[PDB]
């Protein structure tokens, strides 16, 4: 049957995990999505000529037990690690998310993509070079996005699918 890619979107509160996912799935920018809602979304896309299904968990890191979070963490194939380019703390927190991903997968070789979001905003506090150097240290792609304008949104998710394809082969 049709190939499915199970993706998990993670990162600190307010970096735009929900806005990015909703821009990807529904092709519009949600100004204030409830910060405590976790939910999953499915969309049929074509990536490099291949029709496939994206199965995406937009995490909200609530301490209540979430069976959806449980199933996606263990069976998820790739992770988008999101920070906002005007949120220095959320860039600094990438190390924690990368560590947690390695731990939940019990694997040093997990498909991931570093995403720097909100690039429509002026006077960023996290330089492109900063994040390019970090992703290079991790050996992962870095993509700059704007969930508001849609810049780089498809690129971020499709690049993560390509990282997963490389891992599987
Ligand atoms: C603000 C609402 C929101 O979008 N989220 C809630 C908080 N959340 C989250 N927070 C943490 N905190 C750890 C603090 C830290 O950096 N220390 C060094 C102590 N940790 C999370 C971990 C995960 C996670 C668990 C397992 C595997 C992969 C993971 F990313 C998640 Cl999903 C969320 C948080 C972010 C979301
Ligand atoms: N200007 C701008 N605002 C954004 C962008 N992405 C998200 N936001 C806003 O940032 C705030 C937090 O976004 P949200 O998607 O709820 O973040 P989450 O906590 O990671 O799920 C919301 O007010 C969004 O409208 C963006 O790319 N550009
Ligand atoms: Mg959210």
């Amino acid at each position: 049957g049709m190939t499915e890619y199970k993706l998990v979107v993670v990162g600190a509160c307010g970096v735009g995990k929900s806005a990015l996912t909703i821009q990807l799935i529904q092709n519009h920018f949600v100004d204030e999505y409830d910060p405590t809602i976790e939910d999953s979304y499915r969309k049929q896309v074509v990536i490099d000529g291949e029709t496939c299904l994206l199965d995406i968990l937009d995490t909200a890191g609530q301490e209540e037990y979430s069976a959806m979070r449980d199933q996606y963490m263990r069976t998820g194939e790739g992770f988008l690690c999101v920070f906002a380019i005007n949120n220095t703390k959320s860039f600094e927190d990438i190390h924690h998310y990368r560590e947690q991903i390695k731990r939940v997968k019990d694997s040093e070789d997990v498909p991931m993509v570093l995403v720097g979001n909100k690039c429509d905003l002026p006077s960023r506090t996290v330089d492109t070079k900063q994040a390019q150097d970090l992703a290079r240290s991790y050996g992962i792609p870095f993509i700059e996005t704007s969930a508001k304008t849609r810049q780089g949104v498809d690129d971020a998710f499709y690049t993560l699918v390509r990282e997963i394809r490389k891992h599987k082969e």
